[PDB]
């Protein structure tokens, strides 16, 4: 299994996919998405890496990208499924139950609070009860097939709230806030608890990371990152997050960072190519050849 990175910003919308060997420490080239895009998010079904959302910045347009796509390791070829009912640029994604999870955003102006839900198998879109809250960059992750909606900005405040959708009753609910406000941050499921790292307040790109325990319903802070970032990349390999990329208000980086949770230690594993921002991310077998 590699780690892909999808898309992202760099002075313009990218349409790099690129996967990380955190054994021999090699970055795979692989195909290009059809569109760039940045604010998009990642996930994988099956084996399939799916780009979700996002918006392509480029020097001729920019506009918000309602667009799903599959990526499949073993062509090394993308294809195109059927879009999301709306653009939603800084979105966020999970998946419960082979079913992805399509959440807040923005279109525009537009702020969601909606959220919907893709079936692979039918290659279908279908809307499901919105959240509380309005977020865009929001960090979204599953646990014990809940779906939580963390932090984000509602197009006027940063968000330390989080809610919870429980799909059997198509209901979401709140949950404890988190210490920190954050947008951008990257939110990843790990072992049995929700970590939320980095983001934005407002004030200043973040390196805190917390962890929200669902049997006590607390968040509690664990190490910080080396480098404060914002929309970042994050996810989980071999039992330890990695974060990549991100913006710390003056650089796009391309450090990664990983999160040892034996130790509490983080640690700078390899660097991008080239600096981005606002990727999406996940974990898949590694490539025919």
């Amino acid at each position: 299994r590699l780690i892909y990175t999808a898309g992202g910003y760099f002075r313009q919308s990218l349409s790099y996919l690129e996967a990380y060997n955190p054994s021999d420490g090699t970055w795979l080239r692989l195909a290009d998405l059809q569109v760039p895009r940045s604010g998009l998010a990642g996930c994988v079904v099956g084996g399939l890496l799916y780009a979700v959302g996002g918006r392509n910045n480029s020097p001729d347009g920019n506009t918000d990208s309602s667009a799903l796509d599959c990526y499949n390791p073993m062509t090394n070829q993308w294809s195109p499924c059927a879009p999301m009912s709306v653009p939603r640029n800084r979105i966020g994604v999970g998946v419960i139950d082979g079913h992805i999870y399509a959440v807040g955003g923005s279109h525009g102006c537009i702020h969601h609070n909606s959220v919907e839900r893709y079936e692979p198998e039918r290659d279908e879109w279908h809307l499901v009860a919105p959240m509380l809250t309005r977020r865009i960059g929001v960090g979204v992750a599953v646990l014990n097939r809940l779906l939580y909606a963390v932090g984000g900005f509602d197009g006027t405040n940063r968000l330390n709230s989080a809610e919870c959708y429980y799909p059997e009753r198509n209901e979401w609910r709140m949950i404890t806030a988190m210490n920190t406000i954050r947008s951008g941050a990257g939110v990843c499921v790990l072992h049995n608890c929700i970590y939320a790292a980095g983001g934005y307040d407002g004030q200043d790109q973040l390196n805190s990371v917390e962890r929200y325990d669902v049997a006590t319903a607390t968040w509690t802070f664990v190490a910080p990152m080396k480098h404060r970032r914002s929309a970042l990349g994050i996810t989980v390999h071999q039992g330890r997050i990695y974060v990549l990329g991100g913006y710390d208000g003056h650089t796009f980086l391309d450090s990664v960072e990983c999160y040892d949770p034996d130790t509490d230690t983080w640690s700078e594993v390899t660097r991008m190519t080239s600096g981005r921002s606002g990727v999406g991310v996940a974990v898949t077998m590694e490539p025919s050849r």
